[PDB]
């Protein structure tokens, strides 16, 4: 399963310590975003590949060089490629050269293993590659210390020949073929598409766990993820998400609470999940799979040669093609893009639901807790946030592939535009980052609205039960009002309960009318009137207890009960109320949902939010 | 290798006579291209492997209904608009489909059903069924419904158009009455988007082969470095398209005559490398070889499906409600590969645009021009500007249909595939790529005469100046000068005037005359010989060149690309394109492209192949 | 014509120092981006509107407030609008409650006018508004002292409480309808697409006239812009850049260097134009027209009551209606990045052309100097480059008013996206200005190329004539062999130009041969050939000195001719070399092309360059 495998990714990433750089170990996506993103991991570039590069280097020894450079020095600082994915091409240059067909000097490549450990980058223009001549220039001129070329040296910054002095190295003098050696490669695309593609596993992850936390808040059925239906159609893809949230699904208290919800009134509630939830496993298969495959090209490009002329010094030749072309990058980037697009369309229709009172399943409009709804829109500047990410991101998918220019005097009349294309991609993700902490932010809040819906159900029911027996009422009439209690959904009258054309007075006054019928006419008469009179001195004080109870609140035996205790997605409202320190949302609350959603968001962009996930997945 | 695989592809479309539909036999995309496209191809629906599990189901549904629904819901969906059809090769192939998603006995549908469309596709009867209007595919499915209960405004086709009782008449059959279930059962299906994904996926394997082989011709007549294909580029750079892309081209050029002539043309005095359109094919197929290949399983999967709901689990006594409708898997595969045919197009218009420049051509003609006589001939030029309008479309067509989901249905379809409207898409992009590749060959065919003529016409001008120089008494000073001129300059170049004092020849021809003036300083007789070579140049050398061009009107016979010449030139005759053939370029493209659209042209393919 | 309305701007823009604000007098896009962009320019309200305000104010006085900002306070710092932006929005907000149509209050507004002159401004989310109720709650925040609005105060950041404090304001308490009324507007969209729409004119003008400096450069024939042929093809844009050529060109003395080219050896050189040049005006015609409409459109927009409800207090009315719907901005902003697309496909072309022996008509490869061209590859990184600004442009231009999601519980089932529209239409513009710094650049290397020629070939027919004199040559000789020396362009054998193999002798000894036919024998052949020796003395040298001095160059008489100072290209030329201390680009030139384009690049990004700009089409 692709869900072991991105596991395994996030675990790597957690865990790697030394990436081994030796002509044989693969490097993956995990460790690509472990080195540019966490600072103790370093490189190893280990002697016992050094044979190979030697021979190679001798065999080429059988100006034009630092001319090469001068000309490729022509980026613009408008934005530059950040640090992160400059120490990342650097990792990949490298890498490229241990195969031994570049003629690159062994000194050069300690050099950059060097640099890389000593948080050494050029600054380098956003743009100017067709795919990363230009770029790779920046990197080029570090080593040959050109003036003109400035270097971050940590959080400081000098020219080139300065930066090299502070790592003790001189500036190369370049031999035959190291110039291009330099230049001549995909460092850039592939560096940005390798953080791409780890970001794009994780959130795929958390996407389809989420699905799950959507079922159980929405009040879904279960039975969408049933492995028939899907082996019965067996996408890779599909199959596998169904299976996960199958197992997300099983013994879920939520979905024993949804399983109540449907016997009660079955004939007026939905038989059938909307498609968000429902054809949610159909949805994410050729998004699993994009993403999965993508990761598979990205990877093989990391562990390439790609660089020319390709020496084979075995042979006594100089082979002439074209390794520097990142098409196999650059088209899976635009999937990819399409694909971040899917997953997010899937996110905004789920939120739609979930904002609309004729969707939800008894959630209030907006998620909005009130009780007074003229001051409380709840969470409705993030339904309109939702809106404006989809909007932007569906926009974004468009290819980059398809304008490709007759580029370079003609020469480049094919370009694979990867570094674009993969550029676009990473926005994406940012806008799909954004997408997932409104998402998750919402889906706590509905967590807490059908807690406290429970516990002001049972509220509800507890003040009619007494009272019934208080006024004497008989049997029959207390069983009705009794299934009232239970029936009517407690949002829509929890603004103003005893008013009589909200729908619980309405439901209690059918009931009432139903038991004169079926049933000392005059007396009963007197005891329903005296019910009616007691329920509005009593019920909407009892109702504020509980709510201010909960909102106010380690659990004690006056607290209401809450589900989530026993739901796998525990760790997910845990994280988000407890450790990051946030609470229901309402008029009272005086933290603003930019804050809320901020601290989750962070959480996502650091990869806090993998601790969660890993012990939500637990035991899978 | 995917070459093995898609040569595959061919032969089952080729060889096939009957599609088995028995609910574990998978249907390829090769058996559902042969069953729309030729129609001596039948179903055989096998009661033995599936018959039990399906009376088993319709049974349960029965059973189920006993502890008009149907029919409103059809009347309800036949909600299309004539403005435009798909066509009876998609409707056909959706047929089959919806027959096969049955034979797996999670639908509930009665085998009489079942029976009666294996009935009325082995009689060519299938619905007229309108474009659009599927978001997929109710709508269009509801055209099937309606024949199969005779409603009469649904007008069948038979091989001949009637309203769909009088359809059923001619096969002997009545209409349905439906039992429960079965109506949504008939249009609850991902069968339109996945038949016009089918052929369009059988057409993208057809046509990515053809282009890699191509590659390989492009090389031959642009004078390219075979070397790109060398196994060692690839094995260090192991995205398996590229691997096996080069394979395929270092075989097709391995021991070719034309890259003999290539390395000696890079001996005499030119580029140091090839341009990218040839020397980056491998790397720029590589991610078009495995997103067509991965689409293709994604297609078949989708065929050899359950596509319907709810789903049917008669064994343990229940109906699972799920969405196997959806047709995303398809959608977003459609996307990428209407991506992938742009790359393929982008990749043909760079080649056909070298082949048409002389600065980037390597000693042939502006626009693959004959001539001489270049006023009256214009060569390949209202080709390549096509080329141009062809690329731009196929581009703007390879926009994402999946990132345009609208929440459908009164928001109950809050995601949607678009699958069929994608499906199409890539059907129109792949149709601009027939065109593309019929130019493409057509052009290759012209460069392959204009390259073995040059060679007959350059052996001429040896000939007619070394005899020369010999009756004028030249001396071997001069006339090893003079031979090395007549070798060295690119001879259309100079074919218009061939003794224009302003051309290349006589030019070059001027600068040795001086120089062997210069070396062999009894001058004045040396002056008089050198002017009476030049005198009767220009009373023979155009003489002879006419003749042997005429005559014209060996190389190509020990070229792999032999079968794609003979096809072009023998058997759809056709001949090399000047101002002394009466045929238009539109007439020669055309042979090149119905061959093409037809499938024909896999007959060269395939011997060209041979051995591989 | 659009060329003096776009003069008008720039002039507006230099010239504005307060920008009047009182419900009549219009604002531009000029003023807007002055605001933005200069801050000595200040807001002046005038109390003289005040009336009608006042009137709007009191007939709707006739806790909701805060709660709407509240909800609306739910963007994510990710990233943000840039401060001009926001000063922009804060300005158009306050010029839409001038219409006396919104019931805020006066000191609402004055508040406003004290924070723009104060240079006060919220630090606002870049994302969330389908167009502006997020961004805009932002201000709002700011007015009413939300803690948890962070505010700039100059270049100095604090809470929007202190913020206030330090202008001499205090937190406002919110009366009806004023909370709605802050947040209701198209303002941020209309911002951004008023510094868009502005560098939009500037820019398109700045294309236009440096189609002539491309005419001039690559020997073009001026007659593609006679009035006659636009005349007859009478587009409003075409007519008017096509007049505009004609002037520029008008009297050009490259225009008559590219007549006297034409004439030798007319056979053999294109009869036209390519159609970078040749179609300009067609071409430009559609873009002239949307970008000149497209202002129009954002005017009406910057001068318009964009709030719901809309009071009509002289009828006793509230009207119910969508004026903050920004659908005329947002399509507008989708069809103008297509022009700018349109302009960077143009751009391109002509580079592309530059680059090419084949087509730039003599000039050399790249623009390379050389002569050594193993070690000089000239321009070769800035025309990679501009495949990849194209390319991303291109991608750019796709439509964002296509992806319109059902948003806000389906209420807002249609929504303009303009803000969305707009920031894409900022980023194509950012990349035009990088395609247009390297033109500029590329087009001045062509000047001192050109400029070279021309000495060169003086130095050749010099060399020539004076030789063939010393040995004797015959009057028919000496003209053949002056004939070849005019002929042969020089780029071609400038590398070295006594090599037997290179077109300058290649054309000597075709000549030579000839003269001998024509017409003493075994003498004349002696003399040609002591030519041919001290021709491989002379000649060489005398290129290399005229070289030298032009490259290590106030003029004196030594100096060789410079054509450009009698081209109306001249203040161009001049502020690229002179002004910004640039020179010709070689192997012997230190400064890499980053360097150089980089600061044409600053001056275009800053406004500098209007300044040659103004100079240039001064008459016109």
């Amino acid at each position: 399963s692709h869900v072991k495998d991105i596991l395994g990714l996030i675990n790597a990433f957690n865990e790697v310590k030394k990436i081994t750089v030796d002509g044989t170990t693969p490097i993956t996506v995990a460790h690509v975003a472990a080195l540019a993103r966490r600072h103790d991991v370093k490189v190893a570039l280990e002697a016992e590949c050094r044979a190979r590069v030697e021979t190679c280097s001798s065999w080429v020894q059988r100006e034009l060089q630092e001319s090469l450079i001068r000309c490729l020095l022509a980026g613009v600082f408008t934005d530059e490629l950040p640090a992160t994915a400059t120490r990342s091409a650097m990792l990949l240059r490298l890498n490229s050269f241990t195969y031994g067909c570049s003629g690159i000097r062994w000194e050069v490549m300690e050099a950059l293993e060097k640099l890389l450990n000593s948080n050494v980058s050029p600054k380098v223009p956003l743009r100017g590659s067709v795919s990363d001549l230009i770029p790779l220039a920046y990197i080029a001129g570090l080593l040959i210390g050109k003036p003109s070329v400035i270097a971050r040296i940590g959080d400081v910054e000098v020219p080139a020949p300065e930066a090299l002095s502070r790592v003790g190295l001189r500036p190369f003098k370049l031999q035959a073929k190291e110039g291009l050696a330099l230049v001549n490669g995909t460092s850039f695309a592939t560096a940005v598409a390798s953080t791409v593609m780890y970001d794009a596993n994780v959130l795929l992850l958390l996407v389809e766990t989420l699905c799950g936390m959507f079922c159980e808040v929405i009040f879904g059925r279960e039975e969408f993820a049933h492995p028939l239906i899907h082996k019965v159609k067996p996408h890779p893809g599909q199959i596998e998400s169904a299976e996960l949230l199958e197992w997300l699904l099983r013994s879920s208290p939520f979905q024993e609470l949804s399983r109540e919800y449907y016997s009660i009134d079955k004939l007026k509630k939905p038989k059938q999940d909307r498609y968000a939830l429902r054809s949610s496993p159909q949805w994410l298969a050729p998004l699993v799979q994009t993403i999965r495959d993508a990761t598979t090209t990205v990877e093989t490009e990391v562990n390439s040669a790609n660089d020319n002329p390709i020496i084979d010094h075995a042979n006594d030749r100089a082979l002439h093609g074209a390794n520097f072309q990142g098409s196999a990058v650059g088209f899976y980037m635009d999937y990819v893009r399409i694909a971040v697009a899917g997953l997010g369309k899937l996110l905004f229709a789920q939120f739609t639901e979930l904002m609309i009172e004729y969707y939800s399943n008894g959630l209030p409009g907006n998620l909005s807790l009130g009780p007074d709804l003229s001051v409380d829109y709840g969470l409705k500047g993030l339904d309109i946030a939702m809106a404006a990410y989809s909007s932007e991101l569906q926009y974004l998918a468009n290819p980059v592939t398809t304008h490709v220019h007759s580029a370079e005097q003609h020469n480049q009349d094919i370009n694979s535009l990867a570094l674009i294309s993969a550029r676009k991609t990473e926005e994406a993700l940012d806008i799909l980052k954004l997408m997932i902490a409104s998402h998750l932010t919402a889906m706590c809040q509905a967590v807490d609205l059908r807690q406290l819906e429970e516990a002001l159900v049972k509220v509800v029911e507890n003040v009619v039960s007494t009272l019934a027996d208080e006024c004497g009422l008989p049997n029959d009439t207390k069983a009705r009002l009794l299934y009232v209690a239970k029936a009517v959904p407690v949002y829509t009258y929890l603004e103003s309960p005893c008013d009589p054309t909200l729908p619980l007075l309405l439901g209690l006054k059918q009931s009432c009318f139903d038991t004169i019928l079926a049933l000392e006419t005059d007396t009963l008469v007197d005891r329903l009137a005296e019910f009616e009179k007691r329920l509005s001195d009593r019920l909407e004080n009892e109702m504020t207890a509980v709510r201010v109870l909960y909102e106010k609140k380690t659990a004690d035996n006056n607290d209401a009960l809450v589900r989530i205790q026993g739901s796998k997605f525990l760790p997910f409202y845990r994280f988000v109320r407890e450790e990051l320190d946030t609470g229901v949302m309402s008029a009272r609350r005086e933290q603003t949902p930019q804050e809320d959603v901020q601290k989750v968001f962070d959480a996502i962009a650091d990869g806090r939010i993998t601790v969660p996930l890993l012990h939500c997945l637990q035991g899978f």
